[PDB]
């Protein structure tokens, strides 16, 4: 066990191991408070994240449990990865405090577009790498379900990194009007259509391509109905196939009360892009989610030629989600939760 020391930072009790210094604030949602770090083991700069309430519920203690689950598996170039966990309790009866470690990302996709331009070769690489880690996370039986640029971090480089899965998080508030945290969803998701799969991360590669593409958001709907026009009429209205797989009888109503449009032609909205981007966003943007282009199919397309290696591309190890289906106490998720602290093993 290394020795513990204690400070308080902004109102809060930090306990860390000696190994980290100078801590310094930089966030706070609404699920813990995050400092900045010298990692003396390691050489690196880290973010050193303190959950707050972390077993307050049973729906917050198996958030806590599923948040450790995920991070602790994810091990790929492409994908955040878990550097450390830690708590200062020394048995589980003690045990009321959980801090995670990971590399500290310096700047996000948002961040590089307003301080660099971009050719048609960064998007390439970009959008390569996103489709990378996406074959990876999806092969585990994963779902992202928030991809968008602030959870996309790039460097100097122009070498990125996912983050900040979908832990089953949003309100209804932080999803209505004319906001950022909706623009890149599914309309199957937005909307509550129909059961969904890992087919909604597709559509928002092709949301956030398109934007590196046109320097506009693609779908900038200022509340849930006006996005949709937008979408309807780039891709199309329903027709009879999609429209039975849409399980809500009003939603089928509603989207039948719209006049029918046409897709429209991709090479007059994406002008001057490359062809092979157009070809590939007319496969990522169906409507119909059965019908979308998938990673590792996307990854074989042409516009990737440059950087495609089959042999460097990885699948994850397979992921036990069965605890999802588990009905539990709360001292039951946290006992869990403790186990997987203490049996934590450093990456290399
Ligand atoms: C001018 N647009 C702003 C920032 C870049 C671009 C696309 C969206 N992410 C919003
Ligand atoms: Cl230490
Ligand atoms: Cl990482
Ligand atoms: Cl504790
Ligand atoms: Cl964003
Ligand atoms: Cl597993
Ligand atoms: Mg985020």
């Amino acid at each position: 066990r290394p020795t513990f020391y204690r400070q308080e930072l902004n109102k809060t009790i930090w306990e860390v191991p000696e190994r980290y210094q100078n801590l310094s604030p930089v966030g706070s949602g609404a699920y813990g408070s995050v400092c900045a770090a010298f990692d003396t083991k390691t050489g690196h700069r880290v973010a050193v994240k303190k959950l707050s309430r972390p077993f307050q519920s049973i729906i917050h203690a198996k958030r806590t449990y599923r948040e450790l689950r995920l991070l602790k598996h994810m091990k790929h170039e492409n994908v955040i990865g878990l550097l450390d966990v830690f708590t200062p309790a020394r048995s589980l009866e003690e045990f009321n405090d959980v801090y995670l470690v990971t590399h500290l990302m310096g700047a996000d996709l948002n961040n590089i577009v307003k301080c660099q331009k971009l050719t048609d070769d960064h998007v390439q690489f970009l959008i390569y790498q996103i489709l990378r880690g996406l074959k990876y996370i999806h092969s585990a039986d994963i779902i992202h379900r928030d991809l968008k640029p602030s959870n996309l971090a790039v460097n100097e480089d122009c070498e990125l990194k996912i983050l900040d899965f979908g832990l089953a998080r949003h309100t209804d508030d932080e999803m209505t009007g004319y906001v950022a945290t909706r623009w890149y969803r599914a309309p199957e998701i937005m909307l509550n259509w129909m059961h969904y799969n890992q087919t909604v991360d597709i559509w928002s590669v092709g949301c956030i391509m398109a934007e590196l593409l046109t320097g506009r958001t693609l779908f900038p709907g200022t509340d849930h109905i006006d996005q949709l026009k937008l979408i309807l009429r780039l891709v199309g209205t329903p027709g009879a196939e999609l429209l039975k797989k849409i399980s809500s009888e009003s939603a089928r109503n509603y989207i039948q009360s719209l006049a029918q449009m046409p897709k429209m032609n991709f090479a007059n909205v994406f002008i001057g892009a490359n062809p092979l981007a157009v070809d590939l966003l007319e496969k990522m943007l169906v409507l119909d989610s059965d019908k979308r282009i998938t990673a590792a199919q996307a990854l074989a397309h042409a516009y990737f030629a440059q950087y495609h290696d089959p042999d460097d591309e990885p699948v994850a190890d397979p992921y036990d989600q069965s605890f999802e289906s588990r009905d539990l106490l709360i001292d039951e998720w946290k006992s869990l939760t403790y186990d997987e602290v203490i049996s934590f093993v450093p990456p290399p």
